[PDB]
């Protein structure tokens, strides 16, 4: 679990950086991504 959560943290950081630098930023997709990233940490783990 420790190694897996480290990997998931790195990948979530990469995904957030990609979302920030997103040319085709759809309003619905952007809102969904913001909701997913702006969620309680337990909810983020459950989603992952």
């Amino acid at each position: 679990g420790d190694i897996y959560v480290s990997k998931l943290q790195a990948n979530q950081k990469s995904r957030y950086n990609e979302l920030m630098q997103a040319l085709n930023m759809s309003a619905a997709l952007t809102a969904r991504k913001t909701r997913e990233f702006r969620s309680p940490p337990q909810e983020q783990i459950n989603m992952l």
